[PDB]
């Protein structure tokens, strides 16, 4: 369950957040659209789901693509904040996960996440200490969907 | 004609809105659900579209509710940021708005919000000025209604 795996959040893997995202949250358009690239070169087969956007290989250059990659990065905001309490931790992930229940995106699409997550983070020096301790954050949206 | 409605957003309407939001956005959950609640009690009406947060009277207490009302201060959160960059911040403002459109949230109902974001400004004691701002920052979305 999602209480389960908020409950694998210790302290180190909380603080391995906080240091990391300290960096890759300075530049939320810079490295949410990075992120966004990143998954769609890796695994082609999710940009499907993605046909709003349109062109996504134009990368910076597609409005769609740029404000979608923007408004992720403070979804990611959004979870850094509630570490301290694991209660709005859930019912926060709990939110974002009803929209992609609707599109029908299953855990293990969603994990599809933690590779670009790995490079961008590798990009900055971070390595897999911190992508490990991501791959746990990104475990608590996993359960909810 | 969401840049146009930008365009209202001046240097001192701009600067108001900063001002501001380094308050109210302090204290996101709290704030967030007293915005939440303040709707439904002003516009009963308006629970209508809210029937998935389910019983709306326990306020903060309900998961849902709360869920929601964080992930919304995120969205003004994003706003804020974007000011600077017009071009940034009308594809923001346009992601956000495909949700409300595809579930038929006209711009005259999602100006509802105004009295709310009035009523808890003036918690904070911030006067007509600063809701004046306000109103034109939501005016922007309400272009992309
Ligand atoms: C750290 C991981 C991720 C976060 C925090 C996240 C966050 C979000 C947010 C906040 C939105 C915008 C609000 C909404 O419309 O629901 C969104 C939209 C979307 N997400 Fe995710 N997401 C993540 C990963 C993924 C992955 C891996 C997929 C695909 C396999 C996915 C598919 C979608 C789709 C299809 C949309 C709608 C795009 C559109 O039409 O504008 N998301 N996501
Ligand atoms: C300050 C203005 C507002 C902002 C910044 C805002 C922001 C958001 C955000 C970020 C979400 C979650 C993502 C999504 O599903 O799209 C959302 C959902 C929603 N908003 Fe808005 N919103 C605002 C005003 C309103 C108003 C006035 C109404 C209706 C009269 C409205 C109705 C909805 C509904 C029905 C949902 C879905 C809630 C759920 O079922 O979980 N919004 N809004």
């Amino acid at each position: 369950s999602v209480y389960d795996a908020a409950a694998q959040l210790t302290a180190d893997v909380k603080k391995d957040l906080r240091d990391s995202w300290k960096v890759i949250g300075s530049d939320k358009k810079g490295n949410g659209v990075a992120l966004m690239t990143t998954l769609f070169a890796d695994n082609q087969e999710t940009i499907g789901y993605f046909k709003r956007l349109g062109d996504v290989s134009q990368g910076m250059a597609n409005d769609k693509l740029r404000g979608h990659s923007i408004t992720l990065m403070y979804a990611l905001q959004n979870f850094i904040d509630q570490l301290d309490n694991p209660d709005d931790l859930v019912c926060v992930v709990e939110k974002y996960a009803v929209n992609h229940i609707t599109r029908k995106i299953s855990a293990a699409e969603f994990g599809k996440i933690n590779g670009p997550i790995k490079k961008v983070l590798a990009s900055k020096n971070f390595g897999d200490k911190y992508a490990n301790a991501w791959a746990k954050l990104v475990a608590v949206v996993q359960a909810a969907l």
